[PDB]
């Protein structure tokens, strides 16, 4: 394939090197491609990037649904989502690339034109869990949305700013977190 | 001084042009030093930069020392340090230089050495708030080292991954975190 072969090197580039660190030239070089390929469906570089997030985000979002069955009550759905995100190979490994891209593009409002659409799948997992949890009376959350975002980010914090130490110690901290969090919701 | 003079100018460059773009050649000339003197003092740009960060960390620690005097209880110091971490980084000139350096030298397990000591100094702040919380019974924690790593990285997450909402909602979200988190300790 051509496109699915570009996104295959581009993603690997954004992960290994930063966002800025990987150049369109590089992608085209280890893909035997040209400049044209990037025009009709692959416009700007930020387009290629925002696209890889979308894919990744979904591969993750999907692995979560084929793996959340192992969780009975939402309280378990909370711990488990926060645990899996630490071991996934999807999206979360690009967080660094994202940090850059989210600062190298603040003046250009053409970003949030589809950026926040991604931010939604980001807090959706937490939005369902916190809500369906009210139903199951597992807790009483009145501001589900704030909490949804607070959780997603806090979690992304622990996954991202601890990507160097013993993976097992990580699963430990993240767990004490979920625990301390949910417990603070009642 | 010629050492501080290198640091002064170096920090200004990094702020103006970033980490990658600043050459040690600029630093050397603009600071009126020599390649020899710059090498003898820092060896590399990586260390020089790591050296500024150390100094910034220290300015942060003093600022925090003079600021926390607005928080009587460690319960308020917690809210305050968190908010402080959000507001101040918002207009931090180096932010961008750090992001480059960080997401460009975290691949080298070498630089991760001094890099860990640093972050830890930023986490001690919490360790301290929690230990003094215990000794004052605002809460009970036996794993102060853990929660501190948690809080610090959850806060950090909430700061970094939400560089989009309006500064006013962000603080609400952070004070909402501070609240929940702190409540999950009793
Ligand atoms: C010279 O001024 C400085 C210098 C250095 C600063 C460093 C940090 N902050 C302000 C600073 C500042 O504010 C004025 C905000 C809180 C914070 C949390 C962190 C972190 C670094 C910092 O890494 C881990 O989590």
């Amino acid at each position: 394939n051509l496109k699915d072969k570009i996104l295959g090197v581009a993603k690997e580039l954004f992960i290994k090197n930063g966002y800025n660190a990987t150049t369109t030239g590089e992608i085209v070089k280890l893909s035997e491609s040209s400049k044209g390929n990037l025009y009709y469906h692959f416009k700007t570089k930020e387009n290629l990037f925002l696209e890889i997030l979308n894919i990744e985000q979904s591969k993750w979002q999907e692995q979560w649904k084929k793996e959340q069955i192992k969780a009975k009550t939402n309280r378990e759905k909370f711990y488990l989502y926060n645990e899996l995100s630490l071991t996934t190979e999807y999206y979360y490994p690009l967080q660094n690339a994202i940090i850059e891209f989210y600062t190298e593009y603040y003046k250009t409002n053409s970003i949030n034109e589809k950026m926040n659409k991604l931010e939604n799948k980001y807090i959706d997992a937490y939005h369902v869990i916190f809500k369906e949890g009210n139903l199951n009376g597992e807790w009483s959350i009145n501001d589900v949305n704030a909490v949804s975002k607070i959780a997603a980010n806090a979690v992304n914090g622990i996954v991202t700013f601890t990507h160097e130490q013993n993976i097992n110690e990580r699963i430990k901290l993240m767990n004490k977190f979920s625990q301390i969090f949910l417990n603070g919701l009642s």
